[PDB]
């Protein structure tokens, strides 16, 4: 409707796989080359399907910050045939607050979703699901179960994928641009 949703878009559209894991179907980012991210939560193990493609995964990372506290994100690289369009210029370097943000989803419940999720703020430590995480970004939007993975963005900025929520609140993990050098 607007230049939020003009961005989102244009993440969505070439950046994103539909991810499925014995834990579910997540919307997943690709970021550059055959590198994406998901929760952590999806327990993604030695196979993954993507688009319904059955796909050997060459690497999995769980990130933790240099507290050894979880910081929600791991980082997939993908036996697949085709490239990422590379969107690390679009990645924030700092930890920060935002303005206006989107989260998108991509699944097969909810395909081509777009919520205006407005305020952004770095809330920092989550006790989610029981494991204490870091590097959380809040925003007062009832989301729900099917959303995890969602792609949060600003005009201009890709800032987080979403964790969690507590049915009033939801939460991103932060992307920096520093987890993809
Ligand atoms: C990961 C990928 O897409 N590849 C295609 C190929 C055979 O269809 C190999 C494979 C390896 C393991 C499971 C499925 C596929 C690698």
């Amino acid at each position: 409707m607007g230049p939020g949703f003009d961005f989102a878009q244009a993440i969505m559209k070439k950046n994103t796989v539909i991810a499925r894991t014995e834990k579910g179907e997540f919307t997943m980012l690709g970021v550059y080359d055959r590198v994406a991210v998901i929760p952590t939560h999806a327990s993604v193990g030695e196979i993954i399907y993507i688009n319904d493609v059955e796909t050997r995964v060459l690497d999995a990372c769980a990130l933790r910050d240099l507290t050894d506290t979880n910081l929600e994100i791991t980082i997939v690289k993908l036996d697949r045939n085709q490239k990422f369009r590379d969107i690390r210029h679009f990645l924030p370097r700092c930890e920060d607050d935002y303005n206006d943000a989107v989260l998108s989803v991509h699944t097969s419940k909810f395909p081509n979703m777009y919520i205006p999720v407005g305020q952004v703020t770095n809330y920092g430590f989550l006790n989610l699901g029981g494991t204490p995480t870091h590097r959380i970004l809040m925003y007062n939007f009832p989301t729900r179960a099917g959303q995890c993975g969602g792609v949060v963005t600003t005009t201009g900025k890709v800032i987080g994928i979403h964790v969690g929520g507590n049915g009033a609140q939801g939460f991103a993990a932060m992307l920096l641009h520093s987890y993809f050098t």
